[PDB]
């Protein structure tokens, strides 16, 4: 169901802003700063813009470690986002 | 049907850059100045390129809700294009 | 069939590389000064990779109307690539 | 199988690696200094993410057949991932 999937994103999106705004938020302020930043943010990851040479490793030169979270992130976004634009395609006919 | 697709698609994107000319044309003139810098400018938000670090930061940095017009534009160039291409070659079957 | 698009993938990626060394090649040799570079630099373009921000906006600036070879260009080699890929996929199924 | 796809990337992914952290460790340590930060920069290449303009180019200026390292590895991840991802969903089925 397509229902479920938008649903699971949107929690998804809720609790790694959360986690962001925490983890990265005092030393990367303008992009992780507030919940809201980080929406965004984790947006433009999404859309693979820019993120690895323009927000991942600015932030992996302070927390090395800062790839176990994004990347996951991505593949975990990625995968649901072609699951679910396919699945209101082929639910309609 | 494709053929109401690719109309949709060229209405949405003359009322948006009328809508951005509007919005960031004075603030905003190499990206935003005309109908026509903004139709190519908002092309290149649709593929994705460049998009948030730069021109949609730059941009939320004299407009800090440009992201209420950005990324539903996205989401919904994206989702139009992938039932536009595949509309065509399933089409065909 | 697959082996069509592959060929007519290669073909029109020589013509606008000879067009792109053609044109844009005295202006701007780092990216268009040789066919190979041409190729290259074309690829990077169907890669959607700072197509817009890298290399067409800096010769727009000097070919104002450039636009008219690399969006379409995009819109071609993207398409063909998706029913190309889609191609091979299906056919053994 | 789905199986098989997983595992094969996994497989060429730590091949090209080492190809990477072999080939252009000692000329570029940033990216290519060790196995694990060859396969994060690999990984940004296989987004498509800033690859030209941000690796491949400032690569190419010190070895020039580069290209025949990213390009094809490219066209290979990126292929076997829509194949992976495709894969999947019509198992289910
Ligand atoms: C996926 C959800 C994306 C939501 C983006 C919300 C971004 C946001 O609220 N701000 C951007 C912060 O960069 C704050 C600005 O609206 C200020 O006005
Ligand atoms: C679906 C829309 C796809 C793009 C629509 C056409 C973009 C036209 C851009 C344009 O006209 N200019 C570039 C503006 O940067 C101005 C000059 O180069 C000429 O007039
Ligand atoms: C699609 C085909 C892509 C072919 C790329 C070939 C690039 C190329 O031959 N060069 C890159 C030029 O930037 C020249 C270098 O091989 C020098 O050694
Ligand atoms: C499919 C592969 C997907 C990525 C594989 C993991 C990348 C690990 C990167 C890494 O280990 N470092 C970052 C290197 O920039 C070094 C430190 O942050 C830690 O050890
Ligand atoms: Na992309
Ligand atoms: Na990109
Ligand atoms: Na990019």
């Amino acid at each position: 169901g397509v229902g479920s999937v938008a649903a699971l994103l949107t929690v998804v999106f809720y609790i790694a802003a959360v986690m962001a705004t925490n983890l990265y938020g005092a030393t990367f302020p303008e992009w992780f700063g507030d919940l809201s930043k980080s929406l965004y943010t984790l947006f433009q990851v999404m859309t693979l813009e820019s993120w690895s040479m323009g927000i991942v490793r600015p932030v992996m030169n302070v927390h090395p470690n800062a790839w176990v979270f994004f990347i996951p992130f991505i593949m975990l976004t990625t995968f649901t986002v072609l699951n679910l634009f396919i699945g209101i395609i082929v639910d309609a006919m």
